[PDB]
RNA sequence: GAAACUUAAAACCGUGUUGCACUGCAACCCGGAAUUCUUGCACGUCG
């Protein structure tokens, strides 16, 4: 600490989801579910191996 | 004694640099102080 300033140590638990947006919105051409694992490939390597 | 100009003519003139050498020069910080800072949940509403 300091002798002026003096902090604190603020933990959260969570108990139930937390979101904090961001402002982006994935379209479903982008991602592709895999029974319950949905997966979130890289935009621009998927791209690139294309020929 | 009464009567007849020591007069006439003649430039104080000719030639000649107020000229020769000489740095308005030497030394000197436009420098010292100053937060682009203060407030703000990527969130609300579901026949």
């Amino acid at each position: 600490m300091n002798t002026y300033l003096k902090p604190f140590e603020l933990t959260l638990r969570c108990l139930g989801p937390v979101f904090i947006g961001s402002g982006e919105k994935r379209t479903s051409k982008e991602y592709h579910v895999e029974g319950d694992r949905v997966y979130f490939p890289d935009m621009e390597l998927l791209y690139a191996d294309i020929p």
